[PDB]
DNA sequence: GTTGGGATTG
DNA sequence: GAATGTGTGTCTCAATCCCAACTT
DNA sequence: TGACACACATTCAA
């Protein structure tokens, strides 16, 4: 609904210019070649192309080209034909005619070869590849097919330059056209004009090598060629490490479901990510090699990963210890976790376990609330808002950040503790509960990692802030800083507030079938120690 | 005719 | 009865087509 | 396009 008819054209040659300035220095021969060829190009063919960068394939046929800022598709399309960026009469395997062609017209086309039954289309190709193996020009699958199949050939470029202005790999060009229409509204936040997603251009190779592997992987393809391809030792970049280290993870993974363990011992043990460790041990143990898996136990539970790894050591290592000649390790006491149980009639019909509780907990004096870690994680985003959009250089380097690029990233706290500890300072004196409706009512809906606009009423927002401690909200809001993957989730199902009595309790419901997740059960028992209200409600039919 | 999942699209 | 592995649904931007599968 | 929580199945060491 907004004007002008050719924006995308317009939103393209604007990140061709800021990759041209940002990025001049990372550009190679071929790439910068690629940009001034391209500002050469018609008004109508550049639209085209633009087009076909936007869309899915890497195929397209004629027909599916009809646009009307661009009149002609087969006029439009010279232009291109004479750099190869866009093939005609490109080479089509028996699996990806499939894709441009109907039924209808598939059915035709090998009319001989399907007799058997009428069937689906995924099927046909099942039956249909042993036959044609082989790949073939357009022409050479039906000679008189009259209209032209598209294969854009530059495609890989345009991802490297994709990359390098949005900086991962999953945000598409319609992040301006969704901004401007202001239906993915983001924060603005003011960095400098050298600051850029990446550094080195080994950054950017680097980045893409990952992406092809997993790319070919979750085709596949085997890992046996595919780590041959992946490095040995560990990567420069620290966020690289990240996603190799994590890529390592996820092949091991897949080891673990095909029951390889022996590859899932060697795979685990050399990626550092979360959790890596444990799923080595147990894969070992899975894999009836119990010896090593002792050792390795032991080996963690002197300086653990994490809370979480320590609690599922808590469980590995007594099991080796069984299966071992050794005296078991008696595990610690539980301070417990205050139990409710409720007998409830039938749904009828569904309706989940949590809300029917919010509805019977609600005494109407007391006020009962359905959140998941949103009102936690959202307090906290909007106290701290001045701190997470901070600044930071690298930290945003395009509009469209939702996050700081560091969130996750180990110092992040360090860097920004200047206005943490200012934030932060708002619990000690009484300034917090002004500070948050002033975050709420000015930055309402801006896009944030932690704040959960759908769940956050005027009801719950003041509810919360008059019946939740500052100190309480101290100690969440740090030990949130403390794992910020992996400490923001675990939360309970509900919070109910005593305004009266200024009091609240969060309550996890748990139906049959449910028991209480590790992580949930390390937020339980944090609050339980710091003497924070929290209970577990387990709920019965009859 | 209906679903229902996809692409596409501003 | 724990403790695991493994499968499923919910988020969705919303509106519109275009197909493939099912149901009449 | 995953991250989360839940639902259900399978396999064990008390
Ligand atoms: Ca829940
Ligand atoms: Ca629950």
């Amino acid at each position: 609904a907004l004007p002008e008819p050719f924006y995308y054209l317009h939103n393209f040659r604007a990140v061709l210019a800021w990759i041209g300035e940002r990025y001049a220095d990372l550009l190679d021969d071929q790439e910068r070649a690629f940009i001034a060829a391209f500002a050469e190009l018609p008004e109508a063919s550049q639209a085209l192309l633009v087009r076909m960068v936007m869309r899915k394939g890497t195929l397209f046929r004629e027909g599916k080209l009809a646009y009307a800022e661009i009149g002609d598709t087969r006029a439009a399309v010279q232009p291109l034909l004479a750099l190869g960026w866009v093939d005609a009469q490109p080479t089509l395997e028996l699996a990806q005619l499939f894709g441009l062609l109907k039924k209808d017209e598939l059915s035709q086309l090998f009319r001989d070869h399907l007799g058997r039954a009428n069937l689906r289309k995924d099927a046909l190709l099942e039956r249909l590849q042993p036959l044609f193996p082989e790949a073939r020009r357009l022409a050479e699958w039906q000679a008189d097919f009259a209209e032209p199949v598209y294969e854009l050939r530059c495609m890989a470029l345009c991802d490297r330059l994709r990359l390098m202005y949005f900086g991962n790999l999953w945000q598409d060009w319609s992040e301006f056209v969704l901004a401007d229409l202001g239906i993915y509204r983001y924060e603005s936040v003011e960095f400098s004009a050298d600051s850029r997603g990446f550094r080195l251009r080994a950054d950017v190779d680097a980045y893409l090598h990952l992406f092809d592997c997993r790319q070919r992987f979750d085709l596949g393809e085997p890992l046996e060629e595919l780590l041959a391809g992946l490095p040995g030792e560990p990567y420069a970049n620290p966020w690289l490490e990240g996603r190799r280290v994590k890529l390592l993870f996820q092949f091991a993974q897949h080891c673990e479901k095909q029951r390889d363990f022996d590859l899932a011992q060697r795979l685990y043990r050399q990626s550092s990510h979360p959790g890596a460790r444990l799923r080595a041990i147990r894969s070992l143990e899975r894999g009836e090699r119990f010896a090593e898996a002792h050792a390795l136990a032991r080996e963690a539970s002197c300086a653990p990963e994490s809370d979480a790894e320590r609690q599922g050591l808590a469980r590995l290592l007594p099991r080796l210890q069984g299966k071992l000649g050794l005296p078991r390790q008696a595990r610690a006491a539980a301070p417990e976790i205050d139990r409710l149980d409720l007998c409830l009639a039938f749904p009828s019909e569904p309706c989940s376990v949590e809300w029917a509780v919010r509805e019977h907990l609600e005494e109407p004096g007391c006020a009962v609330h359905y959140v998941e870690n949103g009102l936690i994680n959202s307090l906290f985003g909007l106290l701290c808002w001045e701190a997470i959009f901070a600044a930071i250089p690298g930290a945003f380097f395009h509009p469209f950040h939702s996050a700081p690029a560091d969130l996750h990233s180990a110092d992040f706290r360090q860097r920004r503790a200047a206005l943490f500890e200012a934030c932060l300072g708002r619990l000690e004196d009484g300034s917090y509960r002004d500070a948050i409706r002033c975050r709420y009512r000015d930055k309402f809906g801006l896009q944030s990692p932690f704040v959960y606009w759908e769940l956050l009423g005027e009801e719950l927002l003041e509810q919360a802030l008059d019946c939740l401690p500052a100190a309480h909200l101290r100690a969440w809001f740090e030990r949130l800083l403390e794992d910020i993957p992996g400490n923001r989730a675990g939360l309970p199902d509900l919070i109910q507030f005593w305004p009266a009595q200024r009091r609240y309790r969060m309550v996890e419901v748990k139906g049959p079938g449910d028991r209480l997740q590790d992580n949930q059960l390390r937020w339980l028992q944090f609050c339980r120690e710091r003497e924070m209200p929290v209970a577990v409600c387990y709920v019965r039919w009859h």
